[PDB]
């Protein structure tokens, strides 16, 4: 494709602006928040704390307007190179009418996070055409204790700071965990589980990658903030800390919307703490029942989700997925 | 095309499009059947009755087959879900919409069954009914079951002249007791419908369970919301964070630029996350002072008793004076 506007690569010493578009984690998990800030500051970055840092409004950090103001102040700040959510929740989609998309277009930045922040990552991409990044959120990702934080950090740097020739291979982490331990304070080492990606349905696909947190997508679907899925796209989806009933509903939502008629392939994230409801079924098994007799190449248990460690994935650029050989390559530039 | 009114001596077919309640809550199930049998309706038990597949009654295919057998049965005049859950939307590609259109019947239920009520209406243009599901609604103990049943007759069985006035119950309950077995009387909560934003509106009513709508939005099974429609929405047993997301989902989809009025159901067991905010207040924040007539705490949701509401027909609402009238025929 033609060259297009892209955000500048991260540099050592850059300022990362943090915001809380949903849950008030900087108030309710202060130890993990301070540890995450300290992790990035020790690496040499600066943190600009958004205006709702340390505030509390129960399930959220502040009103819809206050949250949009917090993010906009970062978007408008020429000194901020990267805008990172603190954590998700459920309420990022409330901000969408109020975001200064023109200011973001004027001065594109690296916009990164995951989970509920998908509303914003996809909304900015839909409105501006600037790739956004499914990747670390400050508290969950950078407040993780060693060792996994260091793997997350390495992938973050490799994708956002280092020069990469194309095609850029996204390597499989060697070890992983989803254990529900060590949130504020560490009580034992997480298990270093040997990692694998899963060749659910063989084949290859090449196309623009679209997606993120599937549950969250259902809060933006049909609006101007959801990029339209096009023939040949590769669908990236993950859910975390849900159950079999919920994810069947979301998979059937995609099916009845025709999404599976369009896409060339599917990348499915690991599903942190999945509740199978007694079925013993894996998330991909439920998805494949919904697919019925339609064969689609599918690579599952991809490490770009709430499990540790986490890959940083550009969204809105061409990718090659090889479900048979379990490879993912980025084929188009995502930063300058 | 309209369905025929229910009559005493008719057969109600029951199906389980999601949770396997006929297996998991057998006392309430049996009570519900017995209530309707004594009133004078036969019950035809769908093919998944008594089956168990964990969070669901059976496979996608088996659930579609269960419902289709009822659609295709000329002896059935009313098709009623047993209960909701999460997974009715899985059936939508597989339903025999043409058989339904060719021989319309009363389709009733609530909650997750919204996917099917709206899908049937979208595909066939035949009104469907937001109203009782067998086990939650008719397995309720006295007193509230009796009022739900009165409402059910008023919409489905009685010869009703237009306009059809939908009247507020005197008392309600959302109390989390007396599911399988009765232990105490439910407290009688005095009722009020709430004039949140004054005004009047007349238009086609569209909606149901809001959480469930997000599982069918954008598909051929979601009827297009049109300028002037009245939006009927409820959520049940959720929290402030969930409903903010759902209200904002409507907002960014332009729904509030189209609709002439909103009817908001009560919110059973609402978890306000410590905020002391009501559901309507969260909707008001989302609306940002856009003046849309809004009548809240409407009794067509998971609270008891329940109104049976036609969907897809013209309605007149007065939020100020707390009235709802159905203006267009919904049955023969
Ligand atoms: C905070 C909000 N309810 C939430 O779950 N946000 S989130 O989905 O973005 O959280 C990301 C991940 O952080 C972790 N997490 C969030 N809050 C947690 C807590 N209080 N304790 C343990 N893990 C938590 C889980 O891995 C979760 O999937
Ligand atoms: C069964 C499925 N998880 C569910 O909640 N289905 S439903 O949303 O349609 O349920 C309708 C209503 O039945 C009631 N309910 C369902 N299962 C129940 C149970 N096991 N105990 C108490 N009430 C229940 C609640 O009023 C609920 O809002």
């Amino acid at each position: 494709s033609n060259a297009m506007p892209l955000p500048k690569s991260l540099k050592y010493g850059d300022t990362i602006g943090i915001y809380s578009p949903s849950s008030p984690v900087t108030y309710t998990s202060p130890k993990r928040f301070e540890r995450a800030k300290s992790y990035l500051l020790q690496k040499g970055f600066h943190i600009l704390e958004g205006s709702l840092t340390g505030r509390y409004d129960y399930y959220r950090s502040g009103s819809i307007q206050e949250r949009a103001k917090e993010l906009n102040a970062l978007i408008r700040n020429p000194n901020v190179s990267c805008i990172m959510s603190t954590i998700g929740g459920m309420n990022s989609n409330s901000l969408l009418p109020y975001i200064d998309y023109d200011a973001f277009q004027n001065n594109p930045k690296i916009m990164i996070g995951y989970a509920d922040a998908t509303a914003l990552l996809l909304g900015i991409y839909a409105k501006t055409g600037i790739p956004t990044f499914y990747g670390p959120a400050l508290v969950p990702s950078f407040g993780e204790f060693e060792p996994f934080v260091d793997d997350t950090y390495k992938y973050f740097l490799e994708t956002l700071l280092h020069d990469q020739a194309l095609p850029y291979n996204i390597k499989q982490p060697l070890f992983w965990s989803d254990e529900f331990i060590n949130w504020e304070e560490k009580t034992k080492e997480k298990e270093l589980r040997p990692n694998n990606w899963i060749s659910v349905t063989n084949g290859q696909a090449t196309g623009r990658v679209i997606g993120g947190n599937l549950n969250t997508i259902q809060g933006i679907w049909g609006s101007p903030y959801m990029p339209c899925i096009q023939e040949g796209d590769i669908l990236f989806i993950e859910d975390s800390s849900k159950d079999a009933a919920t994810i069947e509903r979301s998979f059937s939502f995609l099916k009845i919307n025709g999404v599976f008629d369009k896409v060339s392939g599917i990348i499915l994230g690991k599903h942190e703490q999945f509740d199978d409801c007694g079925t013993n079924r894996k998330p991909y098994e439920i998805l494949l029942e919904v697919l019925q007799n339609q064969r689609i190449p599918l690579l599952a248990d991809f490490d770009c989700c709430a499990t540790h460690p986490m890959i940083t994935m550009p969204i809105g650029v061409q990718v090659k997925m090889d479900a048979t050989n379990k490879t993912i390559h980025i084929l188009e530039k995502w930063k300058i």
